[PDB]
């Protein structure tokens, strides 16, 4: 790492220094280091060009606006500063020069959108492995190889993607926030494909707007390298940009595939939801096929499609990708099926809001030939909002609700489980059980065979906290002993 060669694209003849790291906070610019200066949010990074200096820096990158001209190269107590103009729109591509451009040395895909985005991101990491390569993943849950997550700029994204390539990394999921994209974060990455799960947004039902937001975002990925462009057909913003997209992919579970196109596209032509998953037929323009998925509920069917119309675009081969399929995992804590010969079907899931548990029930009650059941409580010492609007969830969507304890905290359990009770239409109807082991128990050993049991608000959280305690506690364990699986 050479100023000089760093420079060279956009500065001759800058001078030349050996580079240690890069950093926009001057508080941790050391000894060798790049300092760049930004300018964001009531904030200016040129304030403390003296005290990177102090700092024994090695060189310093610096927003041009009102101070310099594009280029200009000024020694400042016999350090290099140089000024660069839009210097927040050329973050990225500088710091990817910097770090030897990653997202060069594997296969970068990214994955936009309000909802999959997490998952879908996941599945491309998860079944990418399982046909060779050795994958990783960028997300707000963290960053790693696959199976080592640890729980964000420009330089940060691309210091991370360098991270990966060093570790060993071939195939890189990122998950592209909304603001990430319109703050340049990605700019200067070469994806090898760009997931739309959805482009959609609330809010913009005036026509004029809807015409500015598909505008902006439109400029936006017309700056950046999106690679093969895959896009869920069930999305209206989504139709309308495959209708300008020729060389994208459309993906479908909903009929939105315009064959007369003649394009690429992907669509699940039946699926039979089941205890252990679900079974999706499909077609698509590389040929047809059915896949056992172990994943729950119709999202995870669009978050499965994406990811295989996205690996097929890629020219991962069919045969392959069908045959790896049965391996694929649901996310961590979410919608994890447990299912044991002649024992009812178990779900363990996060959700713990109203939305989140509606669309847990949902998605559970596809699999549900018989009763769906439905185990849960709320925290004690949080707000209270939620609780009753979480019992009404929980009567409606559910065909047996039992309400138990869920980390009361320092609350007095059964209060909390009387403000759940408060907002059912028939509370005595409801399973009242404390101790959330007893009330799975409950659950678990009165279901049928062909019944469904939800236990939601905890997930992979393998705690219940009481009083001040946080007791070793798993859902997840406590189904799987039942059942007699191992989790």
């Amino acid at each position: 790492r050479n100023l000089r060669d760093l420079l060279a694209p956009w500065v001759p003849d800058a001078p030349s220094r050996a580079l240690r790291e890069m950093t926009l906070d001057s508080r941790v610019a050391a000894a060798g280091d790049l300092f760049v200066a930004v300018v964001g949010h009531q904030a200016d990074g040129r304030r403390y060009i003296p005290q990177a200096i102090a700092q024994g820096v090695a060189a310093i990158i610096a927003e041009a606006k009102d101070e310099a001209t594009d280029g200009e190269i000024r020694e400042m107590h016999g350090v290099p500063v140089i000024y660069l103009s839009q210097l927040n729109e050329r973050l990225s591509a500088l710091a990817g020069r910097f770090y030897h451009e990653p997202s060069d040395n594997l296969r970068l895909v990214g994955v936009t959108g309000t909802n999959g985005k997490t998952t879908t991101t996941q599945l491309l990491a998860q079944w990418s492995q399982l046909l060779g390569e050795i994958s990783a993943v960028m997300g707000t849950v963290g960053n790693g190889l696959l199976g080592k997550v640890i729980p964000g700029s420009a330089v940060d994204v691309q210091h991370e993607l360098a991270g990966l390539v060093d570790q060993g990394a071939t195939f890189c999921a990122m998950e592209v926030s909304s603001h990430g994209l319109v703050q340049h974060r990605v700019a200067a990455l070469k994806f090898a494909a760009s997931v739309f799960t959805n482009l959609s947004r609330d809010h913009l039902d005036y026509h004029g707007d809807m015409e500015h937001y598909e505008a902006a975002k439109w400029l936006l990925y017309s700056e950046h390298h999106c690679g093969q462009a895959i896009i869920n057909a069930d999305d209206e913003v989504g139709r309308r940009w495959l209708a300008k997209l020729p060389d994208a992919v459309a993906v479908s579970m909903e009929d939105h595939i315009n064959p007369n196109c003649h394009g690429r596209w992907l669509k699940a032509t039946e699926v039979n939801y089941h205890d252990s998953g679900a079974t999706i037929r499909f077609s698509s323009s590389w040929g047809d096929g059915e896949i056992e998925s172990h994943l729950m509920g119709a999202f995870n069917v669009s978050n499965l499609l994406l990811a295989l119309a996205t690996l097929l675009a890629l020219g991962y081969p069919l045969a392959d990708l069908l045959k790896t399929a049965a391996r694929l995992q649901p996310v961590c804590g979410r919608m994890e099926v447990f299912t044991a010969p002649g024992k009812p079907t178990v779900v363990v899931d996060y959700a713990h809001t109203p939305d989140a548990l509606e669309k847990a029930l949902q998605a559970a009650r596809l699999h549900c030939a018989g009763k769906l059941w439905c185990v849960f409580g709320c925290g004690g010492d949080r707000d209270k909002g939620k609780r009753p609007l979480m019992g009404a969830i929980a009567e409606e969507f559910a065909d047996v609700a039992v309400v138990t304890d869920d980390n009361p905290r320092t609350e007095e359990p059964r209060a909390i489980i009387n403000d759940i009770l408060a907002g059912m239409l028939d509370a005595g109807h409801a399973k009242v059980m404390e101790g959330r082991a007893e009330a799975v128990t409950c659950a678990v050993m009165q279901a049928k065979e062909n019944d469904v049991v939800l236990v939601a608000g905890k997930g992979h959280e393998d705690y219940q906290i009481v009083g001040n305690q946080r007791l070793d506690y798993s859902d997840r364990v406590t189904v799987a002993r039942l059942l007699g699986v191992i989790a």
